[PDB]
């Protein structure tokens, strides 16, 4: 089973879950910040505070990418480690951060793949709305002009939102993550503005006119877990089945120009309060370069062994056959308890895991899908959100009290699949 001959064999991580330094060189904090310093909202009292010191130790992670011979590497760039404030005066030392990490990447022939937001919306902004605000939109707009210009030169791929599916039903609906509302109305005001804020960074990507790729990651399988008490899953699940209905209304589903039209005319509805639009609708008719697909499971509670490769091969074949773009899993991976026994970390059920999550991206492949690139998700262990560090998703083992890393298994025989550029 080989691969297609320019395929970007990587992995992912996400800024807040690996880079640490959290209250250093001018950082400001995101509502991840916030919230993992408030009692009883992460697992065991976890922050990423220090995290994977990833921050301080990226030319380490880097040989180690290199080790495993990664054609690409997918990371996010810190919004308030940027702009504190989200907006405003630009942090010199966060720049510097990024375009080492880029310079290092590329001088190892590692390929930058960078989201814009993967959840960390500077508290400052927060502090009057976060995104039920349009000043957020505004913020976002400049934010991501101010990647373009310091890094669009060297990044051939960007990504606007991790996942706005599920960051809008857990932040939003579920209240599990910041910002903790469980608010029906709320979350639809959220997902118009975040619609704008993808757009307008579409329109700024193009008015810089770099020779790259824009486009926004999906997670269309989202799985969340019970809680402990059942009265409040029952109402936040009814509350995300009406908002993923909404989207996936069968004659506008991927239809993004008529969506924000029907969600504004939905906001006019109850709530009204809706501002001018300049051109959004005719840039979210064509707003990506490709589609970015996170698979973890399948909606069809599990026992702990059930793998669902079968139903990552459905979702490539129909998005596909419905969008023709091109495809990238810029996600895909297990969590296993793992532990170091002298000096290895034998995680076969993730090789196993992966192996067929990647014969099943091959057989798509060669029924058409136009499949570009994999991403493992994680390149290391990291701070897995409101889990804490309770979640060990990495091809790499992170002991958070050395900072030492291991390769688990896993990496040394996904180094075996990108030098065979196949299975
Ligand atoms: C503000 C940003 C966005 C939000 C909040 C959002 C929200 C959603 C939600 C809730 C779903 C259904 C999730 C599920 O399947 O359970 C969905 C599906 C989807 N979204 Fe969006 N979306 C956003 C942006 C976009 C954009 C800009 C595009 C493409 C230009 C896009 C393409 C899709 C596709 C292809 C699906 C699958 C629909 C299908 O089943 O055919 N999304 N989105
Ligand atoms: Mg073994």
């Amino acid at each position: 089973l080989k691969f297609p001959k320019d395929f970007l064999w990587g992995a992912a991580t996400a800024a807040y879950q690996i880079e640490g330094a959290a209250n250093e060189d001018g950082r400001g904090p995101s509502i991840w910040d916030t919230f993992s310093h408030t009692p009883g909202k992460v697992h065991n009292g976890d922050n990423g505070d220090v995290a994977c010191d990833h921050y301080h130790r990226y030319k380490e992670d880097v040989e180690l990418m290199k080790e495993l011979g990664l054609n690409a590497y997918r990371f996010s760039i810190s919004w308030p480690r940027i702009l504190p404030e989200g907006e405003g005066k630009v942090n010199q030392k966060g720049l510097d951060f990024y375009n080492n990490l880029i310079d290092e990447l590329l001088e190892n022939g590692i390929e930058p793949f960078v989201t814009l937001y993967h959840w960390d919306l500077p508290q400052a902004l927060q502090d009057k709305g976060g995104w039920e605000n349009r000043e957020t939109v505004d913020a976002f707009a400049e934010y991501a002009r101010v990647c373009f210009e310091r890094f669009g030169d060297r990044v051939k791929y960007w990504i606007t939102f991790n996942e706005p599916n599920v960051f809008a039903v857990l932040g939003y609906l579920s209240g599990v993550h910041p910002p903790g509302m469980k608010d029906l109305k709320k979350a639809f005001r959220a997902a118009h503005n975040l619609l704008l804020a993808h757009a307008r960074a579409v329109k700024a990507y193009r008015e810089i006119s770099q020779n790259g790729q824009i486009g926004i990651t999906l997670n269309l399988s989202p799985v969340y877990p019970a809680s402990d008490n059942e009265e409040e899953d029952k109402a936040a699940a009814e509350r995300a089945d009406q908002f993923n209905n909404w989207f996936l209304d069968p004659i506008f589903k991927g239809k993004y120009e008529h969506m924000l039209e029907r969600l504004g005319e939905q906001i006019a509805a109850n709530g009204g309060e809706l501002p001018e639009i300049t051109d959004e609708m005719e840039i979210l008719s064509a707003s990506l370069d490709f589609i970015g697909l996170n698979y973890y499971t399948s909606n069809l509670t599990d026992m702990g062994w059930e793998i669902y490769p079968e139903g990552l091969y459905d979702l490539l074949k129909r998005i596909h056959e419905k969008y023709n773009l091109p495809i990238y899993i810029t996600e895909n991976g297990m969590a296993v308890d793992d532990e170091v026994e002298d000096g290895a970390v034998h995680d076969t059920n993730r090789i196993d895991y992966l192996k067929e999550h990647l014969e099943a991206v091959h057989k798509a492949i060669e029924e058409g899908v136009n499949v570009r690139g994999y991403f493992v998700w994680s390149l290391m262990d990291n701070f897995e959100w409101a889990n804490g560090y309770s979640k060990r998703f990495g091809l790499i083992y992170v002991d958070y009290k050395t900072q030492k890393r291991t390769p688990k298994k896993s990496a040394y025989w996904y180094r075996e699949v990108i030098k065979s550029n196949g299975l």
